[PDB]
């Protein structure tokens, strides 16, 4: 009966793994997510741009990066003041990479920007209008996350 | 070793379903969703008939079907904008049933509707009145889907 | 074998654990639960004092109590209207109480509150601006819940 026992929870465990996903498309659903797109969410905090890629990374998802401009006033809209973008030219000076990987394609810059202030300017934020402004990696924004399509 | 392993396994598999049922009524609850009452949710996203009915079977839930006025109400405050609505005519022009099956009992059609102008219209909608259309199965308009009380 | 499948079957236990965790998470993000601060969610029901005590508790949370100006605020911003707080003074008259123990401390009373009018006035709503005002545990509120940091 042990094996019997053992097939019908390996069962259970199939139907309760369907249940949690069924869960998780509904909340997506709920939240805004556009089907076959990626999915921004906000809790609306303001905090360092590490925090924010610390926060995004434990719910398992990537600060948000707009690849175009349908994504870009997707964020805009989820944001409502100024986010953090998953883009910095950390390494290279005016050179902005993806913070999962390759080149900038497309960009939304404001007039006179990216200006590398001060100190230095190697983060990005996506603002009014939803245009993009260069700022302090230690400055405080908005935390947004993106999940996969 | 191995039944009692096995035994435990199977109170942490109950566990488990015990916490979904309370994540998914914490879901719920944050979605809006009135003791004993159905509830409505969307994606804010426009789309063909056909897609709506799918996307919301997928969920477990049904296009949104207003059964009264007072339903029919909290769809309209959910919406927003044109939406839906799982009644169509599809298979006999003229006679409207529930995709959920069954014949039409409570109505709020718009004057002169519903009409199958041009090509035809054998979806329904509801406006930023309450009122109904058909309209092109085949048009884009908001997706609204419907939970059990 | 016997013991493969079982350890198996923990380890799709404990993934399990892992995703529900995390679902519950992003789902206290999406709700604008702000890092190491707890979060409060309503379903815009009102509903007698004792109901909402019966909800929250369900949901393992608790009638939202404002312990600061702050968190006074979040709640606030999340009722839009009148509701319920953890707070009563049912126990013994003139002495409120956190409905999940102690003495309350800080405050926000509108002017010439709390009265216990009439018969009697022993639970308390958060209004339309934030300030504080007794009523009758028996009237229906805005049913907000509270969740831990
Ligand atoms: O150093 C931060 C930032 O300052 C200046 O831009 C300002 C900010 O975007 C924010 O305060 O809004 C102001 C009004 O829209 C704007 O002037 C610029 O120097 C900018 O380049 C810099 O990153
Ligand atoms: O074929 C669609 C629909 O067109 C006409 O109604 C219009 C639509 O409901 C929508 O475009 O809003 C218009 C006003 O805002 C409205 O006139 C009608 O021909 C209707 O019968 C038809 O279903
Ligand atoms: O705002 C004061 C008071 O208003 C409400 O009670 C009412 C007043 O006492 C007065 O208007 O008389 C009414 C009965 O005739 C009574 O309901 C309550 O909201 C109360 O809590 C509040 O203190
Ligand atoms: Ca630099
Ligand atoms: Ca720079
Ligand atoms: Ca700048
Ligand atoms: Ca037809
Ligand atoms: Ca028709
Ligand atoms: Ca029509
Ligand atoms: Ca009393
Ligand atoms: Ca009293
Ligand atoms: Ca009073
Ligand atoms: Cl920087
Ligand atoms: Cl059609
Ligand atoms: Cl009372």
């Amino acid at each position: 009966a042990i094996e019997v026992k053992l097939a019908n929870m390996e069962a259970e465990i199939n139907t309760l793994k369907s249940k949690l996903e069924l869960t998780n498309k509904l909340h997506a659903f709920s939240m805004g997510k556009k089907s076959g797109k990626k999915f921004f969410v906000t809790n609306h905090e303001r905090m360092p741009f590490s925090k924010v890629k610390a926060l995004c990374s434990e719910l398992r998802g990537t600060v948000a990066i707009p690849r175009n401009a349908e994504e870009n006033k997707a964020i805009q809209e989820v944001a409502k003041t100024s986010a953090f973008l998953g883009i910095t030219d950390e390494v290279t000076e005016g050179q902005f990479m993806y913070v999962t990987g390759g080149r900038l394609t497309y960009s939304n810059w404001k007039k006179d920007e990216p200006n590398d202030v001060g100190s230095g300017e190697d983060c990005v934020t996506i603002v009014d209008n939803g245009l993009w402004n260069d700022v302090s990696c230690q400055a405080s924004h908005t935390a947004v996350c993106e999940f996969p399509a």
